């Protein structure tokens, strides 16, 4: 016990295909775990209810599905709040209460349904670590419990109590691990806590701020002496900064940060966070509010400055989920035009995409910034062969690089540039110094008949229209 | 402890042959558990001592072997309840007693014997969930308790204790899971005090009643309006009404069931049962003894009415075990007449008869209803090879639907139809509008020899004589 | 050897469990071979939903756009033309290759069939396909396109049938010791030869050929062969005379032969797949291609009984009577509550039976009650508030990516 609070959430999702971005999946069912908190509320998994038409929550001793609400969806946390109207599912059952950050090596509990199973389930474990680690792949890092425990789908949403009875996280399946090393995860409490009160803050969620910027570790003492750092300073060096955190450009590279809100960052980019444990200085920014200020002290030119940056949420070049949202496409002639985040990349080479995806992508990937707020990487997808483009048809997921000798900088932008093209022809600059020239008149008629062939309900995703 | 109350059930069997009915399998023995209770009695399953011929019981700390006598078989429930005359085999042994309903999660012991082992076993485990459900597939659902322990051959029949040493039920093995998923059940105490209370009564076992019905949620709002439900309503909607349950024609397709004995029924057929805990509303009619009265209230045409209605047992037309009586068949000119049941169906296709068996036997095992209280489903189960029957010897489990122009109701029937056949030809009509044509009289006169044949002892089973 | 030629093919398949979308484009290379009057000859599998075929001649640099004249189902085999005229100027291809192979056992041997068991599918004997298509099956394949100029198929008689090996049996009805044949079960109502022929006749011969006792007819010295052979030798709308034994006379009747119109078509010709959606309700019709789709190569065992009674022993009752199921329902407040109805048939709509799709979908469109009532199998029913329905589908539809209610054929 408390096992009643403990729920299995079912969810019926309708997918994007990020391959063919003008369908959706075939509706399927998926069951995961939750919880029942305080104040009429459900805590579950972002990823158990991601692209959601329906959820329902059944209780373990009742036959009977209730249908929910989503409240909020934390992706970068992976926590879904959810609520439900009928009365009758609230009524007897005791709300999970929150405890403390654990201490290392402290017994957990986690408490679960089995994949395809209705009854529960329960996993011991003791607290093998702290972390900050990422909660999506590719997005931004955040405080974790590592648990010797293992979690698999089904228990995953679940909560994880201390041996005082208090819920000390919500259980999450490591997405770097096989399922046999037996270590699994814990979204700690002051996460949840940072997600609930945004939401009860802003009628919403709003993320978890960035610093934007990459740095190097200062251990070297002639690198440190080089750049004026008295014997008692440490710090990090900024290698580079985001284009897109305005804020931060009051930074820049090679400035040596010497602390974050008044704590002091040592050569390795760790702080002290307990009594004998430091941990990445990134707690101290992700534990922050997205709009929250924060006094940054810097090192430049062997000088000591303080700034105060408005913190923002990080954006990708390359994206590692786009919210929920439909991707977005654009056809002419059979050529399918698109943007590259991780599901597309996960969508067209499978779960080794950051091996198997054309190195010109994975460059972009692993090393691009974003050199403005609304760039995107637009590749052609594919082509749906026709008459019209004769000679294309094997040309693959390929960046765009110009039209008409204009920079492609979006795919909305290139959706206007074809548009309002009055040229005689449509010349595309395509990555490894390809072409593909097309008559404009007879491209764009080419158009219908080729969506109906491969029943494509329009041109364009909405988001274009 | 009380270990030794935990008796071994030797059993030898004299099986029917449903797929030859004119055949008794050899003897085998087979060895379960059992347990002995108050009053010069001792409970275990029936499946343990279907078809028996004779039963001993043998307690863990001597050799001697007791013989029994059974007193009543439940198979609805999977309970018998058997007694043996020496008292020496009483002597000095205390009963076992029996503890309440047990909630969720609570600890559960079974106490029985391994397969072919004469040893104590011990099996713990948790009540996972409270369940309806049949202990003899296509029969009679009741309440059971699901627990996380295996059972298997040998421990099923033994009892189930609570951490306070009363038996909370039967051990009961999984029809439907494989040995290795570790789940397993336990019939409950009140079916058990079902039983001995209505043994107790009629000195004979009644069987457990059905109301007669199928049914159909009311989740959905506009059916719920279009047939006059006030918003404070609740309940399901009759699909269909067996013709044989008569005391429940009172009844009608579409009436909204509402309650059931005063308790409210659900959109989804659940009723409340515990703090916390919803179960389908059959609960309610099986734990009332066949000719108990009950009372049903339903919307019709926009009005409640409220009916009482006296409850019977489930006539299935093709019936889920036959009582252990021997199957009945007729046998003329070879041909092989005999009725479906699922012993037959098991016997003539296997485990996954539900899988293999025609079609058009499947349909009726699915979804029909006996139409009369005497309908039987009719077959040609195969044709003894012979002169008179050349070209008909390729027939296999085929309805018979009429003789000579006339419906064939059951078998009976059709055996007062050939034997009081005057005209010149028996013509069969079989299903998938086939006929079987034979001449009356050289048909009759070709049986004898085709039963020496095949050491048949008789043209029928006694039930046709 | 100049006149085999290389088929590149791309396929776009319908999807039968969500019939408005297309699966994405997949690529074949195929064999093929040139014949006289501007005519190319292939496999049927190897150009299935082709949505461009170029073909490649022997040594040559050009791949030329193809156009398919005639697909045969029924017998696996297609026949293909090029406009181009350079084209027609003056054994295959290995997969990825450009260059003509030359290669198991050959000899080895060992609607309705042909019946022979035991780089590159397309070439030229008859068409390989990867045994050989044989050429008494081209032939009649061919000869079916260059008379009606399109594939019509194979006729058969619509009739099941009973062996009449039993004495008792034959006497009954009238046979004397020297006649044979089979005798009738059941006649296909949307078949010409139901008018005529009658349940219990006994069929005796075909054409002159006389029907064997157990349903064959002489084939080879040795060997016979089922009397359906004989049937799927003709052409549709030839005419045969089929002699029967009817209230122990001899008539023999003059029929002429039509397409089987099966109630769950094995295929559906390449054309699309139908749908009709209210309020989050698909509406589809059940083939053979929507039941493997749905339930996998085992759909005969997997399937629901329901479904599968109608797909082995069910005939059409009227010519355009179809089966028409609730495919699924997608899920929106409008439906909550029927989420879990899936492949179940609808037989009646507001009191008045369900024929097929397109009456299912006038029926809905026009109508004015204040429910819709739809009897579902399994004795079920599903109602939903006339006006708030139709007003519910476009959103469903939005968030499914479905470009309109219906398929175009329903549009009509």
């Amino acid at each position: 016990p408390s096992m009643d609070a403990v729920v299995k959430v079912f969810c019926v999702h309708t997918e994007p295909n990020f391959s063919l971005p003008w369908q959706r999946k075939r509706q399927y069912s998926s069951g995961s775990s939750g919880f029942i908190i305080g104040g009429r509320r459900v805590l579950t998994n972002a990823h158990s209810v991601e692209h959601h038409t329906q959820v329902k929550l059944k209780k373990r001793g009742s036959d009977t599905k209730y249908l929910a609400t989503v409240l909020a969806i934390g992706t970068e946390c992976d926590i879904a709040l959810l609520t439900v109207t009928d009365d009758e599912f609230w009524e007897g059952v005791s709300p999970v209460e929150f405890g403390d950050l654990p201490a290392l090596q402290d017994a957990v509990t986690v408490v679960g349904y089995p994949i395809g199973g209705d009854t529960i389930s329960v996993t011991s474990g003791v607290v093998s670590r702290m972390e900050i680690l990422s909660y999506v792949h590719g997005s931004t890092e955040l405080l974790g419990l590592q648990i010797d425990a293992a979690i698999n789908s089904g228990n995953s949403g679940g909560p994880a109590f201390n041996d005082k009875g208090k819920c000390v996280g919500i259980a999450f399946q490591s997405l770097k691990h096989e399922d046999a090393e037996n270590i699994g995860y814990v979204i700690p409490t002051p996460v949840i806590v940072h997600f609930i009160q945004d939401y009860e803050k802003h009628d919403k969620y709003t993320g978890f701020p960035v610093l934007g910027i990459e740095w190097q570790k200062m251990e070297n003492p002639d690198l440190r002496k080089s750049m004026g750092m008295e014997s008692h300073q440490k710090g990090v060096r900024i290698r580079r900064i985001e284009p897109t955190a305005p804020e931060s450009q009051v930074l820049k590279p090679s400035d040596i940060i010497l602390s974050f809100d008044g704590v002091n960052i040592a050569n390795d980019g760790t702080v002290p966070f307990r009594h004998g444990e430091r941990i990445g200085f990134s707690y101290l920014i992700s534990q922050k509010y997205t709009g929250d200020s924060a006094l940054v002290k810097v090192l430049r030119n062997k000088e000591i400055l303080e700034f105060n940056i408005k913190l923002a949420i990080h954006k990708r070049l390359i994206p590692a989920h786009i919210s929920g949202k439909p991707p977005s496409y654009f056809i002419v002639a059979g050529f399918v035009f698109t943007t590259v985040s991780v599901p597309y990349l996960r969508s067209e080479y499978g779960k080794e995409y950051e091996f198997d995806a054309p190195v010109k992508l994975l460059e972009k990937h692993l090393h691009a910034m974003a050199q403005s707020v609304d760039e995107q990487l637009v590749v052609v997808s594919q082509v749906l062969v026709s008459d019209i483009n004769i000679g294309y048809e094997e040309i693959v997921n390929t960046q765009v690089v110009a039209f008409n000798g204009k920079p492609v900088k979006n795919l909305k932008g290139l959706a206007g540039m074809v548009e309002n093209c009055e040229d005689e022809y449509m010349k595309f600059n395509l990555d490894y110094d390809q072409i593909v020239v097309l008559d404009t008149k007879t491209a764009k008629e080419a158009t219908l008949d080729i969506l109906t062939t491969h029943c494509i309900p329009s041109a364009m995703s909405d988001d274009l229209k």
